[PDB]
């Protein structure tokens, strides 16, 4: 069982538009149908709930892709948390994972339920990553980021694996306030999708990181609504969303497994 990988991101036209989860939803189930050997149009989808869908999916098995707006800049929200994780992961083994790190009132940002009560207190990089792809605590991705060097050192690894799309910039929560005239902190749903099977599905995590970040993910409730919504019963999905303040910037990244 390899993974499909699965990238939405919607938007809207309006700055202060509200996301419809439904449109997640609905267009998983549509490219989900893509990979049997019938469904919605895309384009349907987007008249149907008066939004931009871009979305990029690749079975990791046989190679297929299937691309809609595949190229169109997004904001990606939260969704890079999971980014982030994987850089962090990649540099550090499961057992070094109990190090732990001094917080203080200075790393703590808005929308931190799990870090907010450890300010002048250590907490270990897998309690950071915890909270982080669970909860979205965002003082946990900021001290990951800084943690693997800055967001200087995410830029050179993307460029590293070859993507030169993803544009990260700003930290939380200003990289939220999404401007479809600004490139900061946007990527397309295709250079994201293929940064997301290097780091992770077919990256070079320890077996027990990649264990542990995406039993992290599949555990995940705030997807609920999302493509976990959308595809059949009989797929597990790990992912992780997003949503960032303006355009219902709102945005699913999964790996499906079919069995």
């Amino acid at each position: 069982s390899e993974p499909i990988v699965l990238v939405i991101f919607t938007n809207k036209d309006n700055k202060s538009d509200k996301p419809n989860d439904k449109l997640i939803s609905e267009t998983a189930k549509s490219v989900m149908k893509e990979f049997a050997a019938a469904a919605k149009e895309l384009n349907d989808l987007e008249k149907k709930y008066n939004a931009h869908i871009g979305v990029y999916a690749l079975d990791t098995k046989s190679g297929k892709e299937v691309k809609f707006n595949s190229d169109k800049r997004f904001a990606y929200a939260s969704t890079s948390k999971a980014i982030n994780s994987a850089i962090l992961l990649e540099q550090v083994p499961y057992n070094k994972l109990n190090k732990k790190v001094h917080i203080n009132k200075d790393d703590i940002v808005a929308y931190s339920p799990i870090l907010e009560k450890y300010v002048g207190k250590d907490i270990t990089l897998k309690a950071l990553i915890e909270a982080s792809m669970t909860y979205s605590d965002n003082t946990a991705n900021n001290k990951i980021i800084k943690e693997i060097g800055g967001i200087k050192k995410v830029k050179q690894r993307l460029k590293e694996l070859g993507d030169k799309v993803t544009n990260p910039v700003r930290y939380e929560i200003e990289l939220n306030y999404y401007s479809p005239k600004s490139k900061k902190d946007t990527s397309t749903p295709a250079a994201f999708g293929k940064t997301l099977n290097k780091l992770i599905a077919n990256g070079k995590l320890s077996k027990e990181n990649k264990k542990f970040l995406l039993d992290l993910m599949l555990n995940n409730k705030s997807g609920d609504t999302l493509i976990k919504d959308g595809v059949p019963k009989d797929y597990k999905v790990a992912d992780k969303s997003g949503q960032a303040i303006t355009y219902a910037s709102r945005n699913d990244v999964a790996f499906v497994y079919p069995k």
